[PDB]
């Protein structure tokens, strides 16, 4: 198909593993790299010929996925491919950081206003993501959610190949700045609190509004069978807010980034 071939925005360049230069590996093997024949910054994943068998198809059931979702403007889109005899080159979309790395700067809660923007792309992916591949995601973290400078938010291409609940619990954790769990010192644990305890629900002493409370204690119905899909979480009026609101996150993202390190 597209191998050989860098695709940015509308052009389409002849390429090369020779024609990239490498900046540096951001954090699985992607490295930033400069396509040289324009200066454009992409990301750019590796995947070794004799890696493990179980990455190699981890990364290629995910790359199957967002090959497929070239129209969905809420997943990071794959520029082209590069094979070589010992190694794929996989050009993605460059974003700025998760959402993980992204509290961790800020050292605190992120604003209603930043989570609001990020609900609306992260569930519109998911719901993309089972309707037109069937796909569930069953990895929803903020590690898999990405801001970029000019304030888009797209899913992680990431396990994008194998829900609500976790949605909810990424959306308290980022709120509040604070793991509901980070007290378990086992995954069982974990489990064991979800099961027996109280959904950790938005505490009512931060000015949440009332539609980001309903959203989140929506998504944190203890019953599987009570629990909310897609169609009708993208209906609650927390999105239908912030789909029609501007919310300038460029500005915001470039005040975080700025005004702190790794």
């Amino acid at each position: 198909k597209q191998t050989g071939y860098l695709t940015i925005g509308g052009q389409r360049y002849q390429a090369e593993i020779n024609d990239l230069e490498n900046l540096g590996e951001m954090g699985g093997q992607v490295w930033k790299m400069r396509f040289r024949k324009t200066g454009h910054v992409i990301a750019v994943k590796q995947m070794r010929r004799s890696g493990n068998k179980e990455e190699n198809k981890r990364i290629l059931m995910d790359l199957d996925v967002v090959l497929k979702s070239h129209d969905c403007p809420y997943i990071v889109q794959c520029f082209g491919t590069f094979i070589t005899n010992t190694d794929v080159f996989i050009a993605m979309e460059l974003m700025g950081t998760c959402a993980e790395k992204l509290k961790k700067r800020m050292q605190g809660p992120i604003p209603e206003r930043i989570l609001g923007k990020m609900t609306v792309a992260i569930v519109k992916a998911l719901y993309y993501l089972k309707e037109k591949h069937g796909v569930i995601h069953r990895d929803v973290k903020p590690s898999n959610i990405l801001l970029d400078e000019r304030g888009q938010i797209k899913l992680c291409d990431f396990g994008i190949s194998g829900d609500v609940w976790s949605l909810g619990i990424s959306l308290v954790e980022l709120a509040t700045g604070q793991f509901p769990y980070k007290n378990c010192k086992t995954d069982f644990e974990v489990l064991t609190k979800v099961l027996q305890e109280e959904p950790p629900l938005l505490p009512g002493h931060m000015g949440f509004s009332g539609d980001f409370q309903s959203f989140v204690k929506d998504c944190l119905t203890k019953d599987h069978r009570k629990r909310p899909k897609y169609n009708k979480l993208l209906e609650h009026s927390f999105i239908k807010r912030y789909e029609t609101l501007e919310v300038d996150v460029a500005s915001w993202f470039k005040d975080v980034m700025a005004k702190t390190e790794s």
